[PDB]
C-alpha cells in the first residue's frame, strides 16, 4: 500500500505521448499519457539514467483520454495514474520499485505488480524505466 | 527584450494540445504544444482565472513537432516557444503583458507582440489567457 502521489501534478514534466488504436499497448494504456518525475528522481533522467533511480524517487504515468476535434487532439477525462516509487529494500523482488496505480477518483486499482515489472524488466538497463526526459 | 525563461521546462505543466493540418493555427503553431506557468503565476490557474494574473508570472507555450509513427504520437524536435510575462506598468498597451518568442536554439525571435495581443484579447475575460489548468 503506497498512498496515493498527492501533488505528482506539479512535479516535472518528463515526456507525452499518445497510444493510438492499434498500438499493443492500446488496451492497457490507450490515450494520451504524461510522465511526471518528483525532485527526489529528476537528476536521474537529466543525467541519462546512467545511474540508478534513488530511494525516494517517484514516477507517475498520467494517463488521460485522448479526444479528436475539429483538427486537435486534446486532453479528455483522466483515465488512471501508474506509479513506480524507489525503495530498493522495500521491493527487492522488483528490481526495487514498487509498482501501484489510481483510479481517477484517487482510489487504488488491483494490480498485479509482477506483472507491470515484467514488462519493465525490458528497461533493466535504465533502471527499469523506460522514459526519457525530453529536453 | 526578455531574457530567455530558464528553467521554464521544470515548471508546472498546465495543459497539452496538438494541432492538426486544417486547424486555423496550424501554420503559425502546427504540432504539439504544451503550457507551463512559474509558480507566481500558478495559483491563479489553480484559482479558475477568476482574478488577474499577478506581476510576474510568466507562461511558456512550447511548441514541438508532432509525429506519427506505429500507432503513436511522439515527441518531435522542438519548434518554438512563446512566452507571456506579466508586467501591468511594463506593458501598458499590450493588457500588462509581455509578448515574447524563442526558437529551439534559445535565441529570440521577431515577433509582433500587437499581433500576438490581438488575438489573445478574444480571452480578455481571463486577463488574456487562452488555456486553462487541467486536472
Ligand atoms: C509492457 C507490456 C508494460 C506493462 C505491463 C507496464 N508498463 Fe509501465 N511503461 C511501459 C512503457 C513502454 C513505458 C514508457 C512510456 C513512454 O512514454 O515512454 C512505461 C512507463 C511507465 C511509467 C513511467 C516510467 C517509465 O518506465 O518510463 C510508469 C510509472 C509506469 N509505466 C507504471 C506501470 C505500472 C504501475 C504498471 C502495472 C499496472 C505498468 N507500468 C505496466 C510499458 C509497460
Ligand atoms: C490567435 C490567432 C493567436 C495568436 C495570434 C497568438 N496566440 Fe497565443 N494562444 C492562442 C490560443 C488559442 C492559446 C491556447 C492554447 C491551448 O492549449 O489552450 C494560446 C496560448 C498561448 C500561451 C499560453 C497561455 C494562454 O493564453 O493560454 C502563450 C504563452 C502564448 N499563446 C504566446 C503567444 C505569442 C508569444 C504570440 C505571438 C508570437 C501568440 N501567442 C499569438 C492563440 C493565439
Amino acid at each position: 500500500g503506497l498512498p496515493y502521489p498527492e501533488g505528482y501534478r506539479f512535479w516535472t514534466h518528463v515526456k507525452s505521448m499518445e497510444l493510438k488504436p492499434g498500438h499493443p499497448l492500446y488496451e492497457s494504456f490507450g490515450g494520451l499519457h504524461h510522465i511526471y518525475v518528483n525532485p527526489t528522481g529528476l537528476r536521474t533522467y537529466l543525467e541519462g539514467k546512467k545511474a540508478p533511480f534513488p530511494k525516494g524517487t517517484v514516477i507517475v504515468f498520467d494517463l488521460l483520454e485522448a479526444k479528436v476535434e475539429g483538427n486537435a487532439l486534446l486532453e479528455g477525462p483522466r483515465k488512471l495514474i501508474g506509479v513506480m516509487a524507489k525503495d530498493p529494500g522495500r521491493y527487492p523482488d522488483t528490481g526495487g520499485w514498487g509498482y501501484y496505480a489510481f483510479g481517477p477518483d484517487k482510489k487504488p486499482l488491483a494490480i498485479d505488480p509482477k506483472a507491470c515489472h515484467a514488462c519493465h524488466q525490458g528497461a533493466a538497463n535504465t533502471d527499469y524505466v523506460f522514459s526519457a526526459f525530453r529536453p
